[PDB]
């Protein structure tokens, strides 16, 4: 059996966690009922630290609420998410936050999401609140699926794939969690980098004044022409395809990409991005590098995409296994 030495890398939040999560219902045993249960204080804290930035932001953004009572909600939200018990939901929570949620200055300011700091899934769990919190909640995959934890350290995940036996690397892309890649770099039979597609109107975590998408690129092309990937096969997740295709509609691709010329398009506007990564790979001649418009969230995509990766990995047969 070939031994794949597999490496996650991207920026932070670009979404390689939710493959792993993928590979595990993909091609492990998936989630028994206990893991399941292990997401709801997870899940709870997500649906809380987003409504409170959105809260938050009213202010930042100069924001009134639709009703000014939604303002007492507001303060007494700031209060309970000091004092419930971390991960926790209760009634009188929720109440509270599925006012907020349901008020059009709310509305407005999660509209405004590119101009601060949100989580992906704000608007998924937000908007499905009842539900998560009807008694006898447990998770299903895509709430799991949904789920952000920000990786601190590095997480590895092994399975034995079309006779090949996957050994994946999963690690925090944030600036400080970087630090620690290099020690990650020998013997890597393939790298999935991830970028996300919805990235290009937004601004770091670690610094606002920097464009999320500029970062990726820059990473990108750190990476992608790195001397130990001499032989390694590398591929591009352009990822939240979803979620480009909802935002391309409405933001100016030209906000990233000042000199971006076309319509303002899916199909035309992710053609572009894909090319200003593509164009990094100084071994484009050489070199070819196999991108795709992915979901992470999306179980049978992510199937068809690795399925289609490990093909890759199989054909061009090279490197694996490192130390
Ligand atoms: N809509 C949508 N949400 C996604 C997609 N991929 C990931 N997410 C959501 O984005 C959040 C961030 O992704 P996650 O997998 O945690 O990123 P990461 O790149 O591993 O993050 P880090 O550890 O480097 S900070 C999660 O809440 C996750 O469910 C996607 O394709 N579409
Ligand atoms: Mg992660």
């Amino acid at each position: 059996a070939r031994t794949v030495k597999l490496l996650l890398l991207g920026a932070g939040e670009s979404g390689k966690s939710t493959i792993v999560k993928q590979m595990k219902i993909i091609h492990q045993d998936g989630y028994s009922l206990e893991e399941c249960l292990e997401f709801i204080a997870i899940i709870y804290g997500n649906t809380l630290q987003s409504i409170l930035a959105i809260v938050r932001a009213m202010t930042t953004l100069n924001i009134q609420y639709g009703d000014s009572a939604r303002q007492d909600d507001a303060r007494k939200l700031m209060h309970m998410a000091d004092t419930i018990e971390e991960g926790t939901m209760p009634k009188e929570m929720s109440d509270i936050i599925q006012r907020l949620w349901k008020d059009s200055g709310i509305q407005a300011c999660f509209d405004r999401a590119s101009e601060y700091q949100l989580n992906d899934s704000a608007g998924y769990y937000l908007s499905d609140l009842e539900r998560l919190v009807t008694p006898g909640y447990v998770p299903t995959e895509q709430d799991v699926l949904r789920s952000r934890v920000k990786t601190t350290g590095i997480i590895e995940t092994q399975f034995s794939f079309k006779d090949l036996n996957f050994r994946m690397f999963d690690v925090g892309g944030q600036r400080s969690e970087r630090k620690k890649w290099i020690h990650c770099f020998e013997g890597v039979t393939c790298i999935i980098f991830i970028a996300a597609l919805s990235a290009y109107d937004m601004v770091l975590v670690e610094d606002d004044e920097v464009n999320r998408m500029h970062e990726s690129l820059h990473l990108f092309n750190s990476i992608c022409n790195h001397r130990y990937f001499a032989t390694t096969s590398i591929v591009l997740f352009l990822n939240k395809k979803d979620v480009f295709s909802e935002k391309i509609k409405k933001a100016h691709l030209s906000i990233c990409f000042p000199d971006y010329n076309g319509p303002n398009t899916y199909e035309d506007a992710g053609n572009y991005i894909k090319v200003q990564f593509l164009e990094l790979n100084m071994r484009r001649d050489v070199k070819e590098i196999y991108s795709h418009m992915t979901c992470a969230t999306d179980t049978q995509n992510v199937k068809f995409v690795f399925d289609a990766v490990t093909d890759i990995i199989i054909k061009e047969n090279l490197k694996d296994c490192g130390l």
